[PDB]
């Protein structure tokens, strides 16, 4: 079964892209120092409502989730893959 | 500065692709249940020597590292990106 | 080897969505009578330049191509598929 | 009125799924070389009886029909669409 766990603590790059099917899309940024990196976090369930409700750009946050990489072939007929951090169950989100 | 941390516990899909510059390349697989997923782990430094030395396909392992996504444009002149889990400093590898 | 051939004669629904990588995207409409249907035509190669150059919404056209259905999993983690008519080699496009 | 025509020559993937309301369901496969593709052919009317009668898996066939894409919303309340090749009138089926 193994374990797939990702922990990230960083600030948003832009206000949440919540879209009620709900599902929020956020791009967390986690530096060093700075090879500042960016992260594509997908907050499923209710946890999304909250993001919209009071998260909002600049906001520092804590996230626990799992790694999800989905492959999606494009027009030119080529296979491309996107890697993201999903917050379904288990994971969590926490304003700081 | 934020935090970028990834924890994974799974089994290899194929023996290590170590290449002394060293650097080992391993594809960890971490299921659920099973949407079994696969992971592209890059073990830098000395930690690579060990992988080659005694890791080897099927081997169950523990890994702590950071998320690295590098973009690389191709012949057709298009921008593609690859997401991996690097084991430089901080991270670790542990036979189980 | 079999044969996969599609012939369509209809009018565009909206001016071409050419995007130089080139590749044009057009939605041909082919009625009866009227269960008017719509088609997602993808004009690869040079044939795209022309589309942009002088095709343009309302324009009646002739197209010969092949059937291409690509599957692409989404955020909710579900597999979805899109069916289109590609104009690579063989196929053709012809202003009428 | 436009024209919507599809011509395919390939072999079945599995014996016909005829269901007398009749209507047969067949998944034709048409390669290149091989990006082997598969097709969802729906043989309406009498043409279905024949399919059941003597078509049967592996059988190479010729088909002329029209493109039909129907949209059907699912439990999660999302809109999904399925694209198929219908053999009502006009089209034809021919053992080879």
């Amino acid at each position: 079964r193994g374990v797939n766990k990702v922990i990230l603590v960083g600030n948003l790059g832009q206000d949440p892209e919540v879209r009620y099917m709900a599902v929020a899309n956020i791009t967390l940024a986690t530096s060093e120092s700075e090879q500042t990196e960016w992260h594509r976090v997908v907050l499923f369930g209710k946890l999304a409502e909250v993001a919209s409700e009071y998260l909002r750009k600049g906001s520092q946050v804590y996230i626990e989730g799992q790694l999800r990489t989905r492959k999606w072939t494009d027009q030119s007929g080529q296979d491309r893959y996107t890697t993201e951090v999903v917050v379904n169950v288990g994971g969590t989100m926490q304003m700081l």
